[PDB]
């Protein structure tokens, strides 16, 4: 029912956005059709975990709070709209990051900019529109809601934290002291910045704010339940689950078959490179430096072989055990003020851990 | 004094943004330096007409309204911050549009993405940060202002109208009925969509909202003076002055020497192409179709020669006379409710017309 309600609200949001373009922005039907296809191609197809977390958090509070049926329906509708603002925000990131990174495929389909009738000229602007649409949704659907100011303020900080994260991510293969707009950026030779703390900073800002913090805090906001939680705990658990999620994506980029990654070629500061450097002997480090960040398949094969013989699964299982420990602890600390919210965080963890 | 105060506030805004990155976003000093150079290169160098209009509108109201000195200083400071949000919004557009259009130069300097240490990978994200910074400024400086909700709501609509305008602009050389993300877009052969009404729609959305409406309405908002005006008149005069401004830029793109344009090669729906088609005979139209939208300098020379022999200066002088007439009329209609605001619009017109 929740997924069914969530997908139904997409149809209503799309019709509202397209009809407003016609009545207020002088759009013609062909341009409305182009934007309709753009919206469907960039916003749909995923699993909707981010958007659905808003719905799941709100449903949790509905079960333990007294409301009229019309209030229950309004809260669910608000959780669905809020969920779609997050999915559209993600769509904005995916379109822009695919252009920035020169990506080829996204969810077994070509990246949006690669469609023949799209091109980078239109796709950069299509990504800008996707983010504008999140604000149009908020100002229209939440016009008279007491949580409107807090929701816009939170969405803004998360979006800015994400833009900051993308900057940390795309400059992670360069020496900080050499960053200069005037001079072409060489790849690092010492890899001195491939450390656990620097990797944690990249991940924290690039994904955790919008993938985990935003859905959980939006669920609280639409429920008028922000008092039922200690915000310092919500932030701590979101960054922690968020970090684990990225570590899984970094492992998959290298080892998950294409049908089911270019982090080595792009010389990314991945969990695999950081972990490898933290345990490798002098000769393994020299061989890593000689092969990393090269498009040559023979060199990518050497890096993968180094990762395979380094037994990084042991470090991953030890990292996983520590995260299980810390997540269980934070969930317990959340149970004090809100057993309902703690259960929502437990579900988020189960969906991440699986 | 006003320019001097405006430029002083840039230093304070830059220090606030960079210091917040350090204390809240874990930025290192090299990344802060990269963003400082990015901000200066993209936001400074222009004439600041957009930002300064906010200041000029507020100064106009200060002269006719009773306030304590501390209130006068706060209003001016608010007009300056609001002015810089517009300049940063423009910077965002210029960075993104230069990447989209493949532009080479911007204000006698290379476009931001073309700097050796920047690249498209960083520049798309730098443009996203420039827009995020406009929201950080608003939420920090206007946190407790009664105009905060209206200002954010207006800024959002203007930004979305601009994104819509960029879409109308980049798709203006294509047949509407052929727009399709699945099929590579051919240039128009009939030029049936190169009409005054279609050209007016492009211009209205791509520049007039952010160049003229936003500065004037922001000046009113920071002054708590939105009642002193008929908003339908403000919109009418902004779109009208805005249209005239773009017509001047379209003429300059073709005839102003590079030291002091690619609209012909990019097959843009410019005022020159629209006006030419509106008066040309059958053989002139055939010669236009045979040469427009081609990078070949011999073909660009034919188009320029057609424009020169078509006596478009006569049509420009007649368009100019009609705009002078309509602007004078709207200024008179504004004088009824606010002689102060009407004088601010008269100054905006004088700076545009010169
Ligand atoms: C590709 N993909 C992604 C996800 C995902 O976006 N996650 C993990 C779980 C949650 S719960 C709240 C947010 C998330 C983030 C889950 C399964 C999957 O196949
Ligand atoms: C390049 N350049 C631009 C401008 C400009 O941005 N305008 C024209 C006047 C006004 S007043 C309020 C907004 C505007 C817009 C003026 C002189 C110039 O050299």
């Amino acid at each position: 029912a929740s997924m069914e309600r969530f997908l139904s609200v997409y149809d209503e949001v799309q019709a509202f956005l397209l009809d407003q373009l016609q009545s207020k922005y002088e759009i013609d039907p062909n341009r409305a059709r182009y934007l309709r296809i753009m919206m469907d191609t960039t916003c749909l197809g995923g699993k909707y975990f981010r958007g659905m977390t808003v719905v799941n958090v709100a449903e949790g509070f509905l079960a333990v709070t007294q409301h009229d049926e019309a209030t229950k329906e309004r809260i669910l509708h608000d959780a669905c709209v809020g969920g779609w603002m997050i999915e559209f925000l993600q769509a904005h990131y995916l379109v822009e990051d695919d252009i920035m990174d020169g990506s080829v495929m996204r969810r077994g389909k070509p990246c949006w900019y690669r469609f023949p009738g799209v091109t980078t000229q239109c796709a950069i602007n299509d990504g800008i529109i996707l983010k504008s649409w999140t604000q149009i949704m908020a100002w229209h659907y939440f016009a008279d809601r007491p949580f409107l100011k807090d929701l816009l303020c939170l969405f803004q900080k998360v979006d800015y934290a994400t833009a900051v994260g993308q900057m940390y991510d795309v400059t992670s293969m360069c020496d900080s002291n050499k960053l200069d707009p005037e001079v072409a950026q060489p790849m690092t030779t010492d890899f001195a910045e491939f450390t656990p703390a620097i990797y944690k900073r990249i991940v924290k800002y690039k994904t955790t704010f919008y993938t985990y913090l935003l859905p959980l805090v939006m669920g609280l906001l639409v429920s008028e339940a922000a008092a039922s939680v200690e915000m310092n705990l919500v932030e701590r658990v979101a960054h922690l689950i968020g970090e684990y999620f990225q570590v899984q994506d970094d492992v998959m980029d290298c080892f998950t078959p294409p049908e089911q990654g270019t982090d080595i070629e792009d010389a990314k500061c991945s969990w695999l490179a950081v972990t490898f450097l933290g345990k490798a002997n002098a000769a393994q480090v020299a061989e890593f430096k000689a092969n990393y960040g090269e498009k040559d398949p023979a060199k990518v094969a050497v890096v993968k072989r180094l990762y395979s013989k380094a037994n990084l699964q042991a470090d991953f299982a030890a990292y996983e055990a520590e995260v299980v420990r810390e997540v269980e602890s934070l969930i317990e600390q959340l149970k004090v003020k809100s057993p309902t919210f703690a259960e929502s965080v437990a579900v988020v963890w189960e969906k991440t851990h699986k």
